[PDB]
Parts: structure tokens; C-alpha cells; sequence
């Protein structure tokens, strides 16, 4: 049965960035669109945040490069990668990791809520990972479910650090952040607040939306929503273990200094349960504290210069160089050719 | 739309591909039920296509019909857009056209009587769907057809005309190619003389190596006609494939030809055809009321006319009564 598939629209010709050719859009931001993208020449696949600086001001432009540095300092396995930077005249490219398993919560939809053998992994994962931001002196402030992202396997990779910024011990913020329904009550309220406290809120409610598939604060109106998050009361459904209510109620407390610390929440009996986990001790003690040369080889026969591969990586400059020996080194991981 | 709901469904493999969107089959947890979900990624979708959709999603809410596809649930969250409808296990028409090759005029005619009642249903509802092609031609478990994908599908008076371009280009009537105004049901009648020429040739009435070709075809009017069809096929084709949209025939021309007429009688055909010029199934409720749901909230869920999770147990639960489950 001969036949030619036609695109009724005729579909113009990709775009390609460089050695990066776009595919489709997988995100939208305040200034920016997320599009993925193939490396054509390490074959990886991408995400790219694409900044048109033209309609900012100077402001936004500063909160954009804090937000870069922020990422420069995250190499987590649990944290989304950058991998490199390009600029133009007129744009902003930032190359990052890209996960396969998209937003948790849409998977939570399709597979149903998690069991809690499955959500003590994850929430895991996730607290590795923004254990490791807070001992490097950074709040994500915005941790919702949409920025939750899993890989092909289906490990957690936080992203969009836009609302993320730097803190020390005791300071107090007074700008807003992330989406309402993880919100901490001081936010709604309008006060200052510590900054990884109000994480250990939004903590909160995503431990409730893994074990529970639901939300603990919600409601039809802002106002509504309002009210619910200061009443701090919530459904707890039957199935959940006693150990793990614990562990919730307590991080969802109205009373900022009430809160657990990151450090507790990671000794909780409900963490301890199953199997005793070595990988998870060891990476928790880690927050506190070579030369692939297969890669550099390959990198030297497709004719990239050796001295200024080098360069790149010492002075840790995100750029042409850096990102290839960077995808080389992850493809070089998962036992493919190079 | 609507919030969506963790653990009412489970999605298992994938059924389709569209621009925007993916559909994939799953079974609702409460009733066991096979339903198809069409997911769309709304981070993909710029001003005009979200609208697009929503005039989609209305559309579907005016069609209650045993050959159209039907819409359960309609559920969202912060990036995807989910739209339940019902499940054909038979699947695409294009597919067992693969497999088997071309119909016999005798179930061509089962088939295509079925689909001229949807079309004409949607028609006399002031609907047209666009994009009329054996992929949007689905089977249920009785070989019954089900019209589906009515993202091309758009409202319209009776001769105004509608100015933008729709639909598979092969299935295009000449008109769509030169960009003009047109009629919608012309061309819905127009895509629908291919789709009896695909059903009974198991060929294209119209191709190309590129889309330049294709519509020098299209526009040639020119076809080709096999000699294993019956006279009486051919003229229904001739008269439906027709440059002139308004030297077609009328979809009451169409179901009254000599073509539809052959055979055996069909006393079911003509008195849906007549239908569609111009039921509250209590027995359901008792079930429900069973699952100890709140009946009040369930009513104002189907007088509100929002598809949420009471209306889907409920409409699935219909075809349940309907089953003589
Ligand atoms: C707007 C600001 N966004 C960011 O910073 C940001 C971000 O947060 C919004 C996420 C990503 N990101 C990385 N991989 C992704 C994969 C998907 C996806 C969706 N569906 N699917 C299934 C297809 O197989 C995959 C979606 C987003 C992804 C990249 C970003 O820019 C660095
Ligand atoms: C993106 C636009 N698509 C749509 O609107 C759209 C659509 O487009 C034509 C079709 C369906 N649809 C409903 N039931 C189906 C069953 C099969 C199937 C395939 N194999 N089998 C078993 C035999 O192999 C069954 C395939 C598609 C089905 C749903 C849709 O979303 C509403």
C-alpha cells in the first residue's frame, strides 16, 4: 500500500545552536523557553534554557548570572547538570542534563502514588540533594513537584534554580518564592524567614504528595489555598505508617523554629526503616567536607586540542570544551563507544 | 479544566502520536474499565493551539454517539492536559487496511453507512471535523465504527465560510490546497470520497513523492479507478471527488444513493439517518450509590457538565448497563 506521510503544515528545517540541534520545547519560564536537544556530535541528548536578554533590564540580568554561579557550584547526582554556557549578543544558552522520566508528579498520575519502600528512596535522593545545596550555602525555595525530574531509571534530578539564591546561617529573606501550594506559612503571611526552613516545608508537602498522591493544602481560590496552609491541619490517609506521619507532621509545623533540621530528618526511624542504607550515609557525610584520559584520547582523534581541553577544565569554563569531555565522560559511564 | 488525581488511572503503552500529544491506553482503577487518554504537554503549546484544544474539548461535549468517539473525563495539571475518551479495541481502520488489504464493497458499505451517521450527526449539530481519515477511523470489540481526533474539528452556520486550513493533505479537498474560503461540509464530503475510495481500493486516491506533487494531483481532479469496483461505487466516488464544491453531492444525496441502497435492507440505517434532523439511567445511580459516593455531588457533576472523576465512573459504568453487565 504506497503512501508518502506529508506534515500539513509543511514543517520548516531544525534549529541548531552550534553542534546542538533543537527539538521541542519542554519547558516555559518567566524570561526563558526550555527546549531539549541533541549534541550532534557526542550524540547525547539535552535540555537548553534559552534566555533573550533583549527585553530585560539590567536587574533580571544580575538575578540570571546568580542563578548560573549557583549551578557551577552543583555537581550532584541528584541535581540537574550543567554542562555548558554559551552567550551571544542578543541570548543566553544554558546546556543542562536532561531526564528522560520527566515531571514526578505527572508519573505519580500514570503509575499511581508510591509505596512507601519506593518514596523513602526518592525522598533519598531528593534530600542528598538539597543536603548538599544547603551545606554549600544555597535554598532551591521553590521544590515542587514539577521540579522533581527522573532519569531514564527514574532517580530524582532537582532543577530550574531561577528562584534559588545564596544565604548564610540566620539571614532573613524578604523577596517571595516558588509555587503557593509549597509554600511555608511565613510566605503567605508575608514575614521574613530563614531560608532552609522554608525548604523543610516544601520538603514537607512533597514527602505527602509521594505517599499519599495528594496534596495536604489545597483549594479552589488564593484565598482559599490561604487558608488552609495557615489552619497546618491535613488528611492523613489509613495506609500511611505511623513513622512516617511522624516525620511529616513534624516537618509540616506552623512554628518556623519547630521545624525538624536537615539533620534529624535523615536519622528519622522512618528513614532507618528496610534495609539499611550505606549509599545514603555516605553521601550525607560528604555534604559536610581524575583525568578520564579514554576521553581525552577520543576528544584528541576527533582533532579538539589537547592543551586547550586541558584549559578549559582547570579554569572551569562551561564552554565548547568543557561540556564534550563532560557528556564523553557520562556516555563513557554508561559503557558506550566513544 | 479540571485538577487531576493520582491512582484513578493507570496508563500502560502507547496508541498514538500527535502534534502535541500522545495517547496512550489505560484502565480506570475504580470500574477496570480500558479507556484512551490522549496527554498533552501544554509547555508545548503557544496562545493559539491551548484555545485550539478547549474548542476541541467543547466540540466533544456536543457529541453523545454510538460512532463518535466519547469523552469521559477531562483532567489537567501544571504541564499536561489529559482527555479521556472511550477505547476501540479494534483500532484504526489504516491498520486493518494494512493488514488484511482492501474491504469488500458489502462491509465497505457496513463500515462507511456508520461513519456518513456520525459525519452527518456532527453536521446537523453544526459541527464539522476536518480531518477525516482511515487514522481517524477506529473499531470497537463489534467491528462498529467510532470517529475519533476531532482536534481539526470546528463550529459553523450553515453557509458561512471558514477561512484556515485543515486536516491530512491527501484527504485535502482542492479547495484547502489553493487557500480558499470554503464550505466546511463540502470538504468534510470531499475527504469522505477518499476515505470510501481508500476502504474500497486499499489505495490513495491522491499521492506524491513531495507535497507539490501531491496537490498537482489533488488539483488535477484525476484519479484512477480499478475494474474489480462496481459501477454503482464508482458513481458515488465520481460525484463525491468532485472540483466544484458545490457540484458535490449532499450528504442526503449520499446516504439515498443508488451505492448505500444495494444489499439487503437496512431499516437501521435510514431511522439514524432520520434521527438526526431533529435519558437518565437511574439503574447506574444505585451502583454508584453503592460505591457510597455522594449522589448529590455526582448530579451536579453531570448537570454542571464538568467531566471529572464522578463522570467518568458514571458514563463508564453506562456502557456497563448498555454491556447487560
Ligand atoms: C523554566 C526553567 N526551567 C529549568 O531550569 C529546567 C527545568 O525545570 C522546569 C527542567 C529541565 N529539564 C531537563 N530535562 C527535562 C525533561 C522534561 C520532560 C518532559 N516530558 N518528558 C518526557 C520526554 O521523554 C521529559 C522536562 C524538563 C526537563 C530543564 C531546565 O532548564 C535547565
Ligand atoms: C492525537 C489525536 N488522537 C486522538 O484524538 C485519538 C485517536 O486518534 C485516532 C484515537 C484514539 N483511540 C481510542 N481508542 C483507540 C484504540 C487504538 C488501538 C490500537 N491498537 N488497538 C488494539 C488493536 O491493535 C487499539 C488506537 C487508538 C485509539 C484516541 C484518541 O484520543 C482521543
Amino acid at each position: 500500500m504506497h503512501h508518502h506521510h506529508h506534515h500539513l503544515v509543511p514543517r520548516g528545517s531544525p534549529a541548531r545552536i552550534g553542534y546542538y540541534e533543537i527539538d521541542r520545547t519542554i519547558g516555559k519560564g518567566n524570561f526563558a523557553v526550555v527546549k531539549r536537544a541533541t549534541h550532534l556530535v557526542t550524540k547525547a541528548k539535552v535540555a537548553i534554557k534559552i534566555i533573550d536578554k533583549t527585553q530585560l533590564d539590567e536587574e533580571n540580568l544580575k538575578k540570571i548570572f546568580r542563578e548560573v554561579q549557583i549551578m557551577k557550584m552543583l555537581c550532584h547526582p541528584h541535581i540537574i547538570r550543567l554542562y555548558q554556557v554559551m552567550e551571544t549578543e542578543r541570548m543566553i544558552y544554558l546546556v543542562t542534563e536532561y531526564a528522560s522520566g520527566g515531571e514526578i508528579f505527572d508519573h505519580l498520575v500514570a503509575h499511581g502514588r508510591m509505596a512507601e519502600k519506593e518514596a523513602r528512596r526518592k525522598f533519598k535522593q531528593i534530600v542528598t540533594a538539597v543536603y548538599f545545596c544547603h551545606c554549600r550555602n544555597i535554598v532551591h525555595r521553590d521544590l515542587k513537584a514539577e521540579n522533581l525530574l527522573l532519569d531514564a531509571n527514574l532517580n530524582i534530578k532537582i532543577a530550574d534554580f531561577g528562584f534559588s539564591n545564596l544565604f548564610t546561617p540566620g539571614q532573613l529573606l524578604k523577596d517571595w518564592c516558588g509555587s503557593p501550594p509549597y509554600a511555608a506559612p511565613e510566605l503567605f503571611e508575608g514575614k521574613e524567614y530563614d531560608g532552609p526552613k522554608v525548604d523543610i516545608w516544601s520538603l514537607g508537602v512533597v514527602l505527602y504528595v509521594l505517599v499519599c498522591g495528594a496534596l495536604p493544602f489545597d483549594g479552589s481560590t488564593l484565598q482559599n489555598l490561604r487558608a488552609r496552609v495557615l489552619s497546618g491541619k491535613f488528611r492523613i490517609p489509613f495506609f500511611m505508617s505511623t513513622e512516617c506521619e511522624h516525620l511529616i507532621r513534624h516537618m509540616l509545623v506552623l512554628d518556623p523554629n519547630k521545624r525538624l533540621s536537615m539533620e534529624q530528618i535523615c536519622k528519622h526511624k522512618w528513614m532507618k526503616l528496610g534495609d539499611a542504607d550505606p549509599n545514603f550515609d555516605r553521601l550525607i557525610a560528604e555534604c559536610q567536607q581524575p583525568l578520564n584520559e579514554d576521553v581525552l584520547l577520543a576528544m584528541e582523534d576527533m582533532g579538539l586540542d589537547k592543551e586547550q581541553t586541558l584549559q578549559s577544565l582547570r579554569s572551569d569554563a562551561y564552554d565548547h570544551y568543557s561540556a564534550i569531555y563532560s557528556l564523553l565522560c557520562d556516555r563513557h559511564k554508561r559503557h558506550k563507544t566513544l
